[PDB]
């Protein structure tokens, strides 16, 4: 449908995010059958919500546990006569929520949030329950895709083809917010620009049977421009547009008016534009170069659950290091990082959570795009998470691009057939913002068969690491090579999006092999050496702010060590390299071939 | 090995030269002192010495040098150099006249210098050594080239490929009637030991001690040897000196023998008729600093750790180890399983090339020689060990492709013809399971290795238990063989702690080290268990090694990881050579 974020206004939000819920599990799927609904916990305990039930208890079998959890949550109603609903921002993968016995609404889209009108169903005085029946199970046609593997006792064994580890839950905030009976509840806003001089941002929106009446205030609440009706545009003069900078945001407040009740809802947007030009990323007709990471919302403790603290902390290491831009890995970020990017002009690569397309990353199917994997409803399902992700990410300045797919086999055929749709969809969808595909790197410049149908080329590479295991004097070579081989292909703006090696933070040799942080370091030095001598090397984006949890494997030593800080926030000997590099370039342009 | 009734050469530094023109054997580089060299260690590896990166992965000629002193108190004996050990290939010279060489890396290999040398004045020694590896040495390997000429070597086994000077070297003498080859072998029912000796120009008088010079048996002859009526807890050892006498000079030489018959009964291991059960490490010859290079302390200190976490027995693993180390093996009364270099005989164990692993460009003709070379040497060396209770030719080989069996079958025959006083054994890799494995027929113990939970299962106890506990007695069944485990182990950072004892944490490897035991008591077949390795390893660079091998109970400078303790109070809480009655 429509989303749009609640705020305070002649609004009002009741953060049921409290923590301190009633969690269960339902290792025998009694749930649904024996209707849990009705009243009790059963057999719970004190869960915290937002956050992650994998890592919350110290119990190995529950963080491993494939099925159905129960949710539980008695709260009062303070808004009378206005719309009450319940807002989930987030329920990693499948949750169905039961407002006193009644099915209310119900999602599958796992980092997307889902709200529902519960007006009729509650009454302002009196107390209510709320059980929220949550899935964390992963098959052919979610996105992220999954096989879920059951054995010879029933138990079911969750095996997926992502790195990080399929935190679930409830990870953002569960809200119960009130709104006047003639609500605005979209709302779309496109900017232009010419030569930074004057240009105008066109309206509209969707309403409840009340017309909108909307100015452009400023940011000291000044008015600066007005209009009346549903569509239309609106022309500012020598504008403070968004820079990646500053940031400078206006604060456009809508009215939509009935006879008797009226609605007013304030939307930040900034003004910038973001477009590209052969080989070149221009953000207000300024060539640009991305420097920063590619994150996760991954914590200790919380799993994938959202929490302030970490916003203020992680945007403090960034904001030190040097870095302007980042790109929501693999799964859309909780909407508050996209509000501090858009307030601190954070230029941000939006992606969907379309991750594991992909069967050569090592009882595995042995066609990637047949009917038995990745099928018409995987494609179906793909268009959904694109919906959802551009219908809330749209107005947000600070996304730049979307990202449809994360590293995709692209060599068997079908692939194309799979993902063109997807981008005349997407493109279709938003205009605005160029589109993009996340190239995995065994298909280089001479096999890959997707990347013409996008704006912008991602890039993953690992040569030195997984390919030429610790050798720097050839991985120079062959990096090169290939990067050139793409701009010779396709002539179109690369932006590296993941770039990093293994590294144990303590970990020192006098030989700079693999493992050591001195290996990190030099390695991303070389890495930097071959990007500054190619053209159309756009962006840099290293992999990854800090360690993250991943499944258990042989390659993973207690998760992915690639990132430049632990996983409690603390450098390694190649953060102060980076912060070097980054903060000693001018702001928003790449390196003139050298310092 | 020298005795005498000599100076040890190995003393302080040496002259080190890198080749990479590979200029020296044209250049005559062994005439002349090294031009621009640098002052290198033995015994030592010469790639960790010096902290530089290019010279630890050197793929070339390496050369040696230092002048010494021949003793004036060896005018008219025969003056002999001995090498104990120069790994993969040495070239020797003595004073502008080339003296020897020897590809074989881990053994020793001597040589007559008595002309070459006059004993009163200075000479020079300069050893050229070679660290390459193709397919017909032991272990195989590739090398690579492109240009600028950088070599750049690969091989299929797991720990690094060290090189360069590795044990002490010798200068003995010897008067000009020597014992230049002895044998004995012992026997026990319910005993004595035959003798032999080959000499030059010399009568053999045999007669043999205890404690101190108390003589309780005699012989005369290069046979026969039996008279009066060695154990896995103390070790007691006679004391066997040989005579080779002469018209003018006279020969003795004395050599510790232990009694002691091993042989292998149904699914049994027998040491003095007994039933054993192994228990301890499969170690390895490496170091911090120093490489694959010898040191007494490091023995000492190793002999400890062994001693105290209860270990009795442990595996010369993937090379002959030092001597010193059988020398102290059969002292303490440790028992050791003896392995040849053969190793990495296998294209399947890729991080995660020929077609086929016995073809003629891989795998065919001097490999099998020279492999069979490596086993007499090893047999040649160390026959007269009591410690020594097992040969095994080869470890962990690929045995699925076409001809396997063709090639390990005559290698197995020469060997028992050999020596056969000793069961022989050939441990397989894991990717041969019972169904598939085509070789364990034609030797006396099957040796196992197994990762149930690491590589497949990987992190899953309660499956990886039933794969286990069914490929075991599936193998009992199948077989009827003994079975020692001679590897099982998971890596572990050592510092690493998880609640939920998953992968990589010290809870992973002591419950992961458990239930493989608890399998391991419900097996009648299994008559021993070891440990994967002693300490964490070097070994060449990949996406599986975290800084080297990390699947040692103990770390590199040696110390406990939560396991140490765990397994100490296993072997040391059951009886001594006892397995547990299922529990
Ligand atoms: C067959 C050739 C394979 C080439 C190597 C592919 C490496 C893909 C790297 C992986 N790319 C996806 C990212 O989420 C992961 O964290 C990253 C990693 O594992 O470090
Ligand atoms: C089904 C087989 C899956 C792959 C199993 C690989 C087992 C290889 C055993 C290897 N054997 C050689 C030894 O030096 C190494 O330490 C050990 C290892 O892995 O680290």
């Amino acid at each position: 449908s429509h989303m749009l974020r609640p705020v305070e206004t002649p609004t009002r939000e009741i953060k049921k995010l409290d923590g301190l819920w009633a969690f269960s599990l339902d290792r025998e799927n009694c749930g649904i059958d024996q209707r849990w609904w009705e009243s009790a916990l059963q057999e719970s305990r004190a869960i915290a919500v937002p956050g992650s039930f994998n890592d919350q208890f110290a119990d190995a079998d529950i963080r491993n546990y494939a099925g159905n959890v129960w949710y539980q949550r008695e709260v009062f109603i303070p808004k009378a006569g206005q719309r009450i609903v319940l807002r989930f921002d987030a329920v990693t993968h499948y949750g169905k929520v039961w407002v006193n016995n009644q099915e209310v609404m119900e999602h599958q889209g796992g980092y997307t949030p889902f709200e529902a009108d519960v007006t009729p169903y509650v009454i302002a005085g009196k107390s209510v329950r709320i059980t929220v029946c949550v899935n964390n199970e992963l098959n052919w046609q979610t996105i992220p895709p999954g096989m879920v593997i059951t054995d010879e006792n029933g138990k079911k064994k969750q095996s997926y083809f992502h790195d990080f580890f399929n935190y679930a839950g409830i990870h953002r905030s569960v809200m119960l917010y009130t709104t006047p009976n003639t609500w605005v509840d979209d709302i779309t806003v496109v900017t232009h620009v010419a030569q930074d001089c004057n240009h105008a941002s066109v309206d509209w929106q969707v309403v409840a049977n009340g017309d909108v009446s909307v100015e452009l205030r400023d940011a000291d609440q000044q008015v600066v421009a007005t209009g009346q009706g549903t569509s239309g545009t609106l022309q500012v003069v020598n504008p403070h547009l968004w820079q990646p900078g500053e940031g400078y945001l206006y604060e456009l407040c809508v009215t939509a008016k009935s006879q008797t009740e009226c609605d007013i809802y304030p939307l930040r947007v900034g003004i910038r534009s973001v477009a590209v030009k052969g080989e070149q990323f221009l953000i207000n007709h300024k060539p640009f170069y991305f420097t920063g990471f590619g994150r996760h919302e991954d914590a200790d403790l919380r799993g994938k659950g959202f929490d302030n603290v970490l916003m203020v902390h992680d945007h403090a290491l960034m904001d030190w290091i040097g870095a302007n831009s980042y790109r929501t890995s693999h799964y859309p970020y909780a909407e508050e990082m996209l509000d501090w990017a858009d307030e601190h002009g954070i230029v941000v690569i939006d992606e969907t959570a379309a991750v594991g397309f992909n069967l050569s990353l090592g009882n595995k199917p042995k066609e990637l795009y047949s009917e038995e994997a990745v099928n018409g409803e995987t494609q179906q399902a793909h268009l959904q998470a694109i919906k959802e992700l551009i219908a809330r990410d749209k107005n947000h300045p600070s996304v730049v691009m979307w990202s449809i797919a994360n590293e995709p086999d692209t060599r068997p055929q079908g692939a194309r057939e799979y993902f063109a749709p997807l981008a005349e969809a997407t493109r279709k969808l938003d205009p605005t913002r160029p589109i993009t595909c996340v190239n995995v790197m065994f298909c280089d410049a001479h096999t890959d068969t997707i990347s013409d149908l996008f704006d912008v080329l991602c890039l993953n590479r690992y040569y030195g690491w997984y390919v030429q295991s610790g050798d720097l004097e050839t991985a120079e070579k062959v990096l090169e090579k290939e990067l050139l081989a793409w701009q010779e292909k396709l002539h179109q703006p690369i932006i590296i999006t993941e770039y990093g090696v293994d590294t144990l933070a303590g970990l020192h040799s006098m030989y700079t092999d693999m493992w050591s942080e001195e290996y990190q370091c030099a390695w991303l030095d070389m890495y930097h050496r071959v990007f500054d001598r190619v053209s159309a090397v756009v962006g840099e984006q290293v992999w990854n702010f800090a360690d993250f949890a991943t499944s258990q494997g042989i390659l993973r030593v207690g998760g992915n060590k690639k990132g430049i800080f632990t996983r409690d926030r603390k450098p390694k000997s190649a953060a102060f390299l980076l912060q070097k590099r980054w903060t000693g370039m001018n702001f928003g342009e790449k390196p003139q071939q050298g310092g």
